[PDB]
């Protein structure tokens, strides 16, 4: 029996649920049958960016819809999506675009947690758990709920819940404190860059096995860069519900995870609308996307040297602006060093 403590045991079961693997491929509309968690894996999903950086080309060179059904097509002949007998809808514009990089995206995060489970050894004298939390590579401890540590931290998450995302509420069920292998060492040479700020990353918590073991990671080079809204790096928010709404909870599934990393923004390059860049312009270390509200930054906080926006939410005095809130995109994997990761209970008004 596992020695682990009871809340990071729980956390190991949650993010190799097999079942809940399923589930996020039913919900992305995928055909379990002709494509089930085994079969998938990184050579199909990288081809299938490529058609979507194809569709990407085609939907700006305004192609006709007769010339477009054939890339369509090509998309699901890679991924099959669950229609029986039927014709699938035409990806024949940019949300579309969006949304499959989007489910690629996810799909490469379930497919590491996958590989994990079948590319190791069977003994069935050790627990399951102990052996599932060593395929993580990260050393995880429970954050005492009386110490400062924790107070700062609960007191971000009450602070960043927006008002215009009040259709739920969030507690604070459980706070770890994360150390992925090597990720320390690789954080070097940012370490005492400026600008250092403690900021959130929601995510389905089947994309947790594959965040723990490889980190926050970049699209790669054949997702189309116009599926993301500043290109593709690695996006964070100050406001705890923004990036609570990326953890796709629901009234039967009410239970999400939320990372807290330090992100060393340095330079930043300020933004108020969509520019899908490649690089960053010279001497500009990442983007900052402008919000229409920002937490009070005379409320902001340092915890161990770094700053933590925890404040309420005030205007930003930005006018045309796309963004209602701030977001923050570093990349460069290297910018980014995970510290705490938080079990939240959404409890939805609706
Ligand atoms: C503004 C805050 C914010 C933005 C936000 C945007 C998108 C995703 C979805 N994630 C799916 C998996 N994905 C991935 N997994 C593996 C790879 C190679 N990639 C690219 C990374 C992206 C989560 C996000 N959470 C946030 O809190």
């Amino acid at each position: 029996k596992s020695k682990l403590p009871k809340p990071v045991q729980d956390l190991i079961k949650m993010i190799f649920d097999v079942e809940s693997m399923k589930k996020a491929m039913v919900e992305y509309e995928i055909d379990l049958q002709k494509m089930p968690l085994g079969k998938l894996s990184k050579r199909q999903i990288q081809a299938a960016y490529s058609i979507l950086s194809e569709v990407q080309q085609a939907v700006s060179q305004g192609s006709s819809d007769s010339q477009i059904l054939d890339l369509s097509n090509r998309f699901y002949t890679l991924i099959p999506h669950d229609f029986g007998m039927k014709k699938p809808p035409l990806l024949n514009n940019a949300d579309s675009v969006q949304a499959k990089a989007e489910m690629l995206d996810n799909l490469l995060d379930i497919e590491v947690a996958y590989s994990l489970l079948r590319g190791g050894s069977d003994d069935s004298s050790k627990d399951p758990i102990d052996v599932n939390y060593e395929k993580l590579k990260t050393d995880i401890k429970v954050v005492d709920r009386d110490s400062e540590e924790a107070e700062i931290i609960r007191k971000y998450v009450k602070n960043t819940h927006a008002t215009t995302h009040n259709a739920y509420d969030l507690e604070v069920i459980d706070i770890f404190k994360i150390e992925r292998e090597g990720e320390c060492q690789r954080y070097k040479p940012f370490k005492q860059l400026h600008n250092r700020r403690l900021l959130w990353h929601g995510s389905r918590t089947t994309n947790f096995a594959g965040i723990l073991s490889q980190g926050l990671r970049i699209a790669p080079p054949e997702a189309p860069v116009t599926g993301y809204m500043f290109g593709k790096g690695i996006y964070f928010a100050d406001m705890v519900s923004k990036s609570a709404n990326y953890c796709h909870t629901s009234q039967g599934d009410p239970i999400g995870l939320i990372l807290l990393g330090e992100v060393a923004l340095g330079n930043m390059y300020e933004l108020k609308h969509a520019s899908h860049i490649s690089k960053l312009p010279k001497g500009k270390h990442s983007v900052k996307g402008l919000g229409k509200t920002t937490p009070d930054p005379s409320a902001n906080i340092s915890l161990d040297g770094v700053d933590v926006p925890l404040g309420t939410g005030i205007s930003s005095g930005v006018n045309d602006t796309s963004l209602l809130y701030n977001e923050y995109i570093v990349y460069d994997i290297a910018q980014v060093n995970l510290k705490y990761l938080l079990k939240l209970k959404f409890n939805f008004k609706t």
